[PDB]
């Protein structure tokens, strides 16, 4: 029950982990402009974007299409777009005055056990 690619990849997408965990991360940011991706446990075939804003987490499920594309659920549907990449869905709801809380500023970086012995 694994999974993976090749090439290059990114780091707000982080991948299976539970809600606490979501919110965890952007805890320790605190920044009112990070972000983060998840795969979400109910449905695999779906992911879960989180937002931190003014100290609030805005989840956001995103459920496949006919074409299975990643397109948020959010908005009714009028103004929502829809892209077979999940990079490429992230980038273009970088902007604001879109459907989010907030516009993605830096993509949170993953929990990783960091030891730096000089500064």
């Amino acid at each position: 029950g694994s999974s993976g690619s090749s090439g290059m990849v990114p780091c707000w997408n982080h991948g299976n982990i539970t809600r606490s965990k979501a919110e965890e991360l952007l805890s320790r940011t605190g920044k009112d402009g990070s972000f983060l991706v998840r795969a979400s446990e109910s449905i695999s075939r779906a992911y879960a974007l989180c937002v931190l804003y003014r100290n609030c987490v805005y989840t956001y499920r995103i459920l496949p299409n006919e074409d299975d594309k990643f397109t948020v659920q959010a908005s009714e549907g009028v103004s929502m777009r829809f892209f077979t990449k999940l990079d490429q869905l992230i980038e273009f709801y970088k902007k604001e005055n879109m459907g989010l809380v907030t516009h993605l500023q830096y993509p949170v970086p993953l929990e990783e056990e960091d030891t730096g012995d000089d500064p």
